[PDB]
């Protein structure tokens, strides 16, 4: 369970990745790609791209990376209450996307650097710590969803 003070790191980080929604989407989901492959391939529209300068070329890519980090930013800002967010991401995730709890892990890692990247200001050791939090607490409430429906492995 996040405080009130790791949740209020969290949506102060979030409230500038706002700023620029669309080129915080293309940094992570590019980076994604680049660290662990084998998430490109889970993705039939995107898995045409080759170089780094493909993916970044894509406005396809960039209006999935807003697609994204909207839904996320819409479970953040629930503070912990996001059931009704997480059952159709949950769903798709597992039985449709075939997308493993540990590809989440990754692309947790992939949000937390760009953001570190992006608003190192406002994203010190604290911050970086409260966001850790908060997306274990997403990838555990996923993982219990998994579970049920016998996707968690
Ligand atoms: C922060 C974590 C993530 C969030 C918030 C998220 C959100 C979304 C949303 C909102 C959609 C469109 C609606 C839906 O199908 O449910 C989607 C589609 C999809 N996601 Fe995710 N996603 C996440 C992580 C991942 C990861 C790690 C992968 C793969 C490694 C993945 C693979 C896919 C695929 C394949 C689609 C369908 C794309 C298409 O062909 O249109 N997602 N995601």
């Amino acid at each position: 369970v996040l405080s009130e003070g790791e949740w209020q790191l969290v949506l102060h980080v979030w409230a500038k990745v706002e700023a620029d929604v669309a080129g915080h989407g293309q940094d992570i989901l590019i980076r994604l790609f680049k660290s662990h492959p084998e998430t490109l391939e889970k993705f039939d529209r995107f898995k045409h791209l080759k170089t780094e300068a493909e993916m970044k070329a894509s406005e396809d890519l960039k209006k999935h990376g807003v697609t994204v980090l909207t839904a996320l930013g819409a479970i953040l800002k629930k503070k912990g209450h996001h059931e009704a967010e997480l059952k159709p991401l949950a769903q798709s995730h597992a039985t449709k996307h075939k997308i493993p709890i540990k590809y989440l892990e990754f692309i947790s890692e992939a949000i937390i650097h760009v953001l570190h990247s992006r608003h190192p200001g406002d994203f010190g050791a604290d911050a970086q710590g409260a966001m850790n939090k908060a997306l274990e607490l997403f990838r555990k409430d996923i993982a219990a969803k998994y579970k049920e429906l016998g996707y968690q492995g």
